[PDB]
């Protein structure tokens, strides 16, 4: 409250530890999926379900340009990119499986990181 503090975390390597997840994510052999923008010209249906669609490299311009306040709002697009992902495709489907892989291996990075 007022004038009544937690000890002060040193968050000052947070951005650059956010990117460097980002990157192992990027780089990851399931990320394929994730990289960029569905095309919503192309692909019916996914403009009119998701709702906020999220991706990779619009993480990464977000993350470049200071458009996350705190390490929680970047989780949070990760984590919508896989959320989008299971609303949109099949658990049985490669894409399914690749957002599956790819949750586990965000969160174990993050709570290696983080906590």
């Amino acid at each position: 409250s007022m004038s009544v503090k937690k000890p002060k975390r040193d968050d000052s390597k947070d951005l650059a530890l956010c990117s460097m997840i980002l990157t192992e994510m990027e780089t990851h052999e399931d990320a394929w999926p994730f990289l960029l923008p569905v095309n919503l010209k192309l692909v019916p249906g996914y403009k009119k379900v998701i709702k906020k669609p999220m991706d990779f490299s619009t993480i990464r311009e977000k993350l470049s340009s200071g458009q996350y306040p705190n390490l929680e709002t970047f989780a949070l697009d990760v984590r919508l990119v896989f959320d989008n992902c299971e609303t949109f495709n099949e658990d049985d489907s490669d894409i399914g499986r690749a957002g599956h892989n790819m949750r586990k291996y965000f969160e174990k990075k993050w709570t290696d990181t983080f906590k």
